[PDB]
């Protein structure tokens, strides 16, 4: 079976979905008009550097995940299952039937902007330490305002919180054996106690919307499990102050019996992250 794998922030670049937009001229449109720029030019041209702020990221990397489907439905078989990281999921949502084309553009317009205006914290991404030897390393250093965030492979662990815990921690994840601490370039602290009051007032919002059954399985951020029609909206403000649990989403995906994972959207980010979770599982 096959699976698609639709990438979120951080996997973005100027010059993605180039050959898109001349493909599917009137969603280009449409989408320029829900968002009141062309995304043709922020994502081709980035020309007030704004593709790195994730008010801006996240309508791009829709859009782009969106036309990327949309060109692997006419020309490939059908998959099997979709998954998303983090904005990624809406992309699935999409795919699945679950809204249309322009009702997740709205959406993810509206996350971006309430996640863009978030104050405080900071993350890092860590390479080479499982989620228990991170778990250890937050508790025996007084960590106490940094969550988990991702979980994106066997040894791929994103942290986020107090921007000086962020900070201090470097030397002792180094020091047990981190072949990479990187503090990300990063707002907030996304996936973590310090989205509460964006998680809130996002809830409020999707309260105006209705979420149709998936025809197609997505698997969830929250639970690494397929969505259920009734749980899509409270699972969604849920989602942005709670941990992506990418890695077990993926090993789920290979226990059914998914072979093939395509990622659908711009870059390989995904794509590392399931070569990694493949060796470990097998």
């Amino acid at each position: 079976m096959k699976a698609y794998m639709f990438p979120g922030q951080g996997s973005q670049a100027k010059g993605m979905g180039r050959a898109l937009f001349d493909a599917f001229p009137a969603l280009t449109a449409r989408a320029d008009g829900v968002l009141g720029y062309s995304i043709r030019a922020l994502c081709q041209d980035d020309p007030d550097q704004r593709l790195s702020q994730t008010q801006f990221t996240q309508p791009a990397l829709y859009v782009v995940n969106a036309l990327s489907y949309l060109k692997r439905r006419e020309e490939e078989a059908p998959p099997d299952f979709l998954a998303g990281h983090s904005l990624g999921e809406f992309s699935a949502l999409f795919a699945a039937g679950v809204f249309d084309f322009e009702t997740g553009l709205a959406l993810v317009k509206k996350r971006g902007e309430l996640m863009g205006d978030a104050r405080g914290g900071g993350m890092a991404a860590v390479i080479g330490l499982d989620e228990e030897r991170v778990r250890e390393l937050l508790d025996q250093n007084g960590a106490t305002a940094v969550d988990i965030a991702n979980l994106n492979s066997p040894s791929q662990v994103v942290i986020s919180g107090a921007k000086d815990e962020i900070a201090r921690l470097q030397v002792p994840f180094e020091a047990a054996g981190a072949k990479k601490y990187t503090v990300l370039r990063v707002s907030a602290a996304f996936h973590s106690r310090f989205m509460r009051p964006a998680m809130v007032e996002f809830g409020r919002f999707l309260e105006g919307y209705d979420f149709a059954p998936p025809k197609i399985p997505v698997i969830s951020n929250v639970t690494a499990r397929p969505c259920k029609a009734d749980g899509i909206r409270a699972a969604l403000s849920e989602q942005i102050a709670s941990p992506v649990r990418w890695c077990e989403s993926i090993r789920y995906l290979m226990g059914r019996g998914v072979e093939e994972f395509v990622e659908c959207g711009h870059g390989i980010v995904l794509t590392g992250l399931y070569a990694q979770i493949r060796r470990d599982a097998q």
